[PDB]
């Protein structure tokens, strides 16, 4: 069913690699800062009942369902594994708010958090745009359930990240795509298989030549994550060809060699998707005496998905992205 009604959610931008917005649970609402993530399909948020001895729990907002008067038990564990760390908890049903839909969903309070990466997250939770094909417990997600209102313009939605600041960090649109944040026309790419936001790359370019991904690969686009990522192999590649030193979680160039590094193109659907080192590099001096990390990490993710590369906040802040659920693709656009 389609309405004639659009929702946008602001989003903060912290440090070029965090992107949150605010939500409500409950009655009355108790808000949490979450994360939109195209790469997962559950919404969680920290529980009342995490032990304390979690200092991530002491350090973000808690959900406590003795609170809430439209809270509905379930108790039904749930683990959900990411590539930078684990939560569990058990599943609740509640009233969620977001940008002004009211739904009631099901989440999971977690009651295990850890202080890595959890110590250095600014959101609280997570809230899960991906397909229910990937969901833990095969809960339903939270846009199935806004679709179901029918209420939506279309059955699509869209995502800008802005460049660091005090404005606007970001914005989701429910329903459509906001044209204040993109120019010229939407290309394309439709998704290898439903229930994965994940389509087909046909190379990656460094500098002119297509030194990686010849033969074809995958490409996820992954709201949730802060860089673009491939494979342990595909980086070392990569890195080589840019003249970078491999650190314990990141890869660095020296502050003056940044500005020299060459283009990375991104081979999808008919264009061309290229970032200028300016889109890739912490350019957060000019010195020779300093050190420079690149917004460009490895992942080894496994089957099914992986090996696959990961279009994080990187590619997203130059290019206005849209999640077409109706026709199983994914747009992109040039940012405003
Ligand atoms: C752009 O600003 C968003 C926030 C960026 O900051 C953080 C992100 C994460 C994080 O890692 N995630 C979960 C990943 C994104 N989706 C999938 C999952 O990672 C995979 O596990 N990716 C690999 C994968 C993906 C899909 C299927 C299989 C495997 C948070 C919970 C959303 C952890 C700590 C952070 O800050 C201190
Ligand atoms: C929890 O929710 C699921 C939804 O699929 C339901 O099947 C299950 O019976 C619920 N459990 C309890 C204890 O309410």
């Amino acid at each position: 069913t389609l309405g004639n009604t659009t929702s946008s959610v602001i989003l903060t931008n912290y440090m070029d690699t965090q992107y949150y917005g605010e939500i409500g649970i409950g009655t009355p609402p108790q808000t949490f800062k979450v994360v939109f993530d195209t790469g997962s399909s559950n919404v969680w948020v920290p529980s009342s009942k995490c032990s304390r001895l979690y200092t991530a729990c002491v350090y973000h907002k808690l959900f406590d369902a003795s609170d809430s008067s439209s809270y509905k038990h379930n108790g039904t564990e749930l683990t959900l594994r990411y590539s930078t760390g684990t939560v569990s908890g058990f599943l609740s049903q509640d009233i969620i708010t977001v940008g002004g839909i009211t739904v009631t969903q099901m989440f999971g309070e977690v009651t295990e958090m850890p202080a890595l990466p959890f110590m250095l997250a600014e959101f609280d939770g997570v809230v899960g745009m991906g397909f229910i094909e990937q969901a833990i417990g095969r809960v339903t997600p939270i846009f199935d359930n806004i679709i179901s209102q029918g209420v939506l313009k279309e059955d699509v939605f869209s995502f800008y990240y802005n460049r660091d600041s005090q404005s606007l960090g970001g914005q989701i649109v429910l329903g459509g795509s906001d044209p204040q944040h993109y120019e010229g026309n939407f290309h394309y790419i439709n998704l290898i298989k439903t229930g994965v936001w994940q389509i087909q790359m046909k190379g990656v370019s460094v500098g002119s030549s297509t030194l990686l991904c010849e033969d074809g690969c995958l490409a996820l686009v992954d709201t949730g994550a802060s860089y673009i990522s491939g494979s342990t192999s595909s980086i070392e590649k990569l890195m080589e060809a840019l003249g970078a030193k491999k650190r314990l979680f990141d890869y660095v160039v020296k502050c003056n060699e940044g500005p020299t590094l060459p283009d990375i193109s991104f081979h999808l659907g008919g264009k061309e998707y290229t970032l200028t080192s300016a889109d890739y590099v912490f350019q957060e001096s000019y010195s020779s005496k300093k050190l420079c990390t690149l917004a460009i990490h490895a992942m080894d993710i496994p089957p099914p998905t992986g090996p696959t590369w990961a279009l994080g906040a990187t590619f997203i802040r130059k290019f206005y992205t849209e999640f077409d659920r109706r026709n199983n693709r994914i747009g992109f656009a040039l940012a405003r």
